[PDB]
């Protein structure tokens, strides 16, 4: 549902902050499946690195630019469909924009940027997620 979703944008991104040693005090079948996201985030950013590491140089985040270079790179991540592997690249997106935000002192983006990632999954992602299994199909095809 809606609020599993907000639960894994918060944990996810939490994740990612306190592995670059930041704050995030801007902030079991639900444990696997947090655990399998973390996992498979991190797995994504060390084969993607190349990616990864491009787009994270590239754009240059302020307050009043962050939601339409969120919205651009989330509509041509998704442009030609969903799956799982471009679900936790979106994952993976979010984090890094939160480390960016916070690098440069825009920590008030941190809860904007959670927001918009759990809206866009609500409205976005759900349906092909529920029509796939659930994250219980996710957490199988990761650990199976
Ligand atoms: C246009 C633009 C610039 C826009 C913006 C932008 C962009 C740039 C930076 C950032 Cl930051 C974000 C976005 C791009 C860049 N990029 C390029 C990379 N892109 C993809 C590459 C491959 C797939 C794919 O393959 N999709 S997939 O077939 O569904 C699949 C396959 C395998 C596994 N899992 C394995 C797990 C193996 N482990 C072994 C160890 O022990 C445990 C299991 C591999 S890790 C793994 C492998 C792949 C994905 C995730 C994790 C999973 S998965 O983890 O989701 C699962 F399994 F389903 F859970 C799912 C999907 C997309 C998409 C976008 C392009």
């Amino acid at each position: 549902m809606s609020q599993s979703n907000r639960e894994l944008v918060v944990d996810f991104l939490s994740y990612k902050l306190s592995q670059k040693g930041y704050s995030w005090s801007q902030f079991i079948p639900m444990a696997a499946v947090k655990q399998a996201l973390r996992e498979a985030g991190d797995e994504f950013e060390l084969r993607y690195r190349r990616a990864f590491s491009d787009l994270t140089s590239q754009l240059h985040i302020t307050p009043g630019t962050a939601y339409q270079s969120f919205e651009q790179v989330v509509n041509e991540l998704f442009r030609d469909g969903v799956n799982w592997g471009r679900i936790v690249a979106f994952f993976s997106f979010g984090g890094a924009l939160c480390v960016e935000s916070v690098d440069k002192e825009m920590q008030v983006l941190v809860s904007r940027i959670a927001s918009w990632m759990a809206t866009y999954l609500n409205d976005h992602l759900e349906p092909w997620i529920q029509e796939n299994g659930g994250w219980d199909t996710f957490v199988d095809l990761y650990g199976n």
